[PDB]
């Protein structure tokens, strides 16, 4: 029996909670309410960060999911799918599911942070005179009221202030004209202020939200490009599609495009890349030519070399302000299911009519594949023949992508067909369909069937439907959780089918024989949501980790993935003011709290903790032999952390990680940087490198102190350190 500790609970909303999602970089829980709003809560102190409505249609069923492999958040409604990511430590969730407009006069929602809005207001009131521009008074008044509402919350909590964004409701063409006027007015005065890149990013986001204001990229000889259209980084890196030197080490499109260069070739096959700010003539590129060093040498007066603020638009701002594309061009079909698998770089979306669109959300948001599933495939036909005019209706209920060898799409389909009774009866059968993803550069064509896996007899007998598909942490096994499909005896709670992936051929396939079948004989224990726990947390036939599932009645079950035996049981809490069951609906894992965070029926959040000195052979009492001292010395070495950790800084610092400080006196007295490791392991040390001012004539009395971040509740030192003096772990130095 495994021990689970309960140390309290928190109240998020009184409207209830349905699904949960956790962002590991910002330690933020994105709880999904039953009314469609997304409530972002911090995971370090219990103080809620923000609330969002995603600018979607009212009454829509918002479903939010997170991917840590690509570090992107997917929001799926009944209409469209939106992709978001972190931007300067906050998530721009106000316009996450914004439908792209078709005309210039449509009112668009423009969400902006606090420092950007303050710089825009300071420029418009001090350095920029744009009173002749259309819509100037409305934008000025909206900026003023947004800043005057934000400044009250600014002095209370810094993280809630940074998460708070001002949403302007203005027409698209008016905002575009205002931003163009700001860019021109700041360009004619030759002043390098912070409002210029803000306005450039704003106008690039507005141009990206409207496909009608996106002219075609005219990359060709004898034709100049539009520099104002080339202010975006994505267009500059798109211009290198015909680059003949992709195989070069440093002359690659992605590292060389971010320096502010675009391909303007005079012929077909050359390497002429011009800057979009200083217009430096560069030819005969070399594989050893570092882009930053070449831009510094050939143009030291370029503001990118000095780091000054230009009209550049970073790709992170465009990705954080990307629109929500519909799975079809008609935009009227409703999405039945979504998800991600062992290759989550591509995002799949299937409609109820049988059309699947796959987007490359890992790269820039574009159309990657679009096809329609035909239910009358020969493999489906012969599987239905082996099961027993001809009418077949196929509906997808789960989506996954499996990869070890190009990736393939796994769709969990349900086939309903009229069969004679041995009057016609509509029988349902769940199957798995494999479709090709990667296009051709006799291999199968994309959009065609690869493997038609047939589920065993109990799925057809009980009319079960494929509820969830999840690849295991090993990468060699796959789990399918079923449930009773409602119709428009002994009721079962579903089945857990563990399959083995097949990599015998060049295409990712599965095996017909299931490697494990587990039954849920209790109808009350119907599986609603699942999560997988990494085994290294327990390190503080090989075992395949632990699986945490939520039931219909709210009983959280933690089971070993090898045999699906009930190891840990968590009863649902009781509602306040009564004896009703506050049944758990969804569960996620919070790394910052190191706890299972589960949402209740009443909207509460509960954190469950997993896990709970003599008799050791020490390394001291032994005699001083050579091997023991050698093992002690080999123990005391240090290694570099890989991959990248997580960290956030105050916005006065702009960007193994480095930053540059800007002269801001709003919070000059204190600076708090937060660090979250990707995994709790053996802490060696932290290296803190600094470069000071060149005009320093006196030794500064400035101290840096490391502190253990406190877990949230479920000569005299500085007062902030006095507040956390007991839990200190380094310094003062
Ligand atoms: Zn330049």
């Amino acid at each position: 029996e495994w021990l689970v500790l309960r140390d309290g609970c928190m109240h998020c909303d009184a409207d209830g909670l349905h699904s949960l999602s956790y962002h590991p970089a910002l330690n933020a829980i994105l709880a999904v309410t039953s009314r469609g709003t997304i409530k972002v809560i911090d995971g370090t102190s219990g103080a809620t960060l923000q609330a969002s409505a995603l600018s979607a249609k009212p009454g829509g069923q918002v479903k939010c999911q997170y991917i840590s492999a690509v570090d992107k958040v997917i929001f799926v409604d009944d209409y469209a799918v939106g992709c978001r990511k972190d931007l300067n430590g906050i998530l721009l969730l106000d316009t996450a599911l914004q439908t792209p407009v078709s005309k210039q006069d449509d009112v668009v929602q423009l969400e902006l942070p606090v420092t950007e809005a303050q710089q825009l207001l300071s420029a418009c009131l001090e350095k920029v005179d744009i009173s002749s521009t259309e819509g100037y008074d409305l934008f000025i008044t909206q900026l003023k009221d947004g800043l005057k509402n934000t400044s009250h919350e600014t002095a209370a909590n810094h993280k809630v202030a940074k998460w708070a964004t001002v949403t302007f409701h203005l027409p698209h063409h008016v905002l575009k004209s205002i931003a163009s006027a700001i860019v021109n007015e700041l360009k004619k005065i030759n002043q390098n202020v912070a409002a210029l890149p803000v306005a450039s990013s704003v106008m690039d986001r507005l141009s990206y939200l409207l496909p009608s204001a996106r002219p075609e990229l005219g990359v060709g000889p004898g034709r100049s490009v539009d520099r104002s259209l080339m202010y975006s980084e994505a267009n500059r890196r798109e211009t290198f599609t015909s680059w003949p030197h992709v195989g070069y080490r440093w002359a690659q499109p992605d590292p060389m495009a971010q320096a502010g260069f675009y391909h303007q070739p005079a012929s077909s096959g050359d390497d002429r890349a011009m800057c979009f700010t200083c217009s430096v003539c560069l030819v005969c590129w070399e594989p050893t030519d570092e882009p930053w060093s070449e831009h510094e040498r050939h143009s030291p007066n370029c503001p990118f070399v000095k780091g000054e603020h230009t009209q550049n638009v970073p790709l992170s701002v465009t990705l954080a302000t990307s629109p929500a594309q519909f799975p079809c061009t008609d935009g009227t079909d409703r999405i039945s299911c979504f998800g991600s698998g062992s290759c989550p770089h591509f995002l799949a979306a299937a409609t109820k009519r049988g059309k699947i669109c796959i987007w490359d959300v890992s790269k820039l948001m574009k159309v990657h594949l679009k096809f329609e599933i035909n239910a009358y495939d020969p493999a489906i036909v012969q599987q239905l023949i082996l099961s027993g005019a001809m009418e077949v209706s196929l509906d997808i209920t789960a989506l996954s992508i499996l990869q070890q060898p190009f990736p393939c799409l796994l769709a969990g389909g349900l086939l309903t067909y009229k069969s004679p009774a041995t009057p016609l009866v509509r029988r349902t059968l769940p199957v798995l369909l494999l479709y090709s993803i990667k296009e051709s550069d006799v291999f199968p064509k994309p959009g065609t069937l690869v493997q038609c896996l047939r589920l065993p007899k109990f799925a057809e007998e009980e009319n079960l439907c494929i509820d969830s598909i999840t690849p295991c942490a090993d990468g060699i096994h796959l789990l399918v959780g079923l449930r009773t499909c409602p119709v428009e005896r002994n009721v079962s709670g579903g089945y857990l089918v563990l399959y083995k992936m097949n990599y015998a051929t060049r295409i990712v396939t599965l095996e017909e024989e299931p490697i494990k079948i587990q039954h849920i004989k209790d109808p009350q224990d119907t599986i609603t949501s699942l999560i997988l726990l990494p085994p290294d947390i327990l390190d503080n036939i090989s075992t395949l980790g632990h699986l945490v599932i939520t039931t219909q009645g709210g009983y959280v079950k933690i089971l070993d993935l090898s045999n699906f035996e009930i190891l840990a049981k968590v009863e649902p809490p009781k509602k306040e003011g009564t004896e009703e069951q506050d049944t758990f609906v969804s569960v996620i894992y919070c790394s910052g709290t190191d706890r299972l965070c589960a949402c209740t029926k009443g909207g509460e959040l509960h954190f469950l903790q997993i896990g709970g000195i003599s008799g050791v052979d020490l390394l001291v009492d032994q005699p001083f032999t050579l091997e023991i001292l050698t093992s002690l010395v080999e123990l005391t070495r240090f290694e570099t952390l890989t991959p990248r950790f997580s960290a956030t800084v105050p916005p006065c610092w702009v960007e193994t990680r480095t930053w540059k400080l800007q002269t801001d006196s709003n919070s000059w007295d204190e600076h708090v940087f937060e660090l979250v490791l990707p995994k709790a392991c053996m802490v060696g040390h932290v290296d803190f490198k600094f470069v000071l001012n060149s005009n320093i004539t006196n030794i500064p009395q400035i101290q840096v102190t490391l502190l253990k971040n406190k877990a949230p509740g479920l000569l005299r030192l500085c007062p902030f350190l006095e507040d956390h003096k007991e839990d200190i772990l380094c310094g003062p130095v």
